């Protein structure tokens, strides 16, 4: 048969690291969505004190983790109480 190289390398990325080379000019290396960056290697939704019980959702602008105030609070770091 025909042997087919195969343009990528170890993997750099975790949690879901999938290495999908695109022949147009690279490859990717595809992770799952909801941890980090390209590698995916860590979780941006670890307990963040902007939590304080609230929510942690995620977000492109800051580094893949939104820290969401609980309802009735809200703060800049979720330490305030609503009224």
């Amino acid at each position: 048969g025909v042997y087919y190289p195969n343009p990528c390398s170890p993997y750099p990325c975790r949690n879901g690291g999938t290495c999908k080379k695109r022949g147009l000019y690279s490859y990717k290396c595809y992770c799952r969505k909801g941890y980090t960056g390209k590698n995916c290697q860590y979780n941006a939704c670890f307990p963040n004190p902007c939590l304080n019980g609230g929510t942690c959702g995620y977000v492109y602008g800051y580094p893949y983790y939104k820290c969401s105030c609980p309802y009735g609070y809200y703060g800049k770091q979720c330490q305030l109480k609503k009224y």
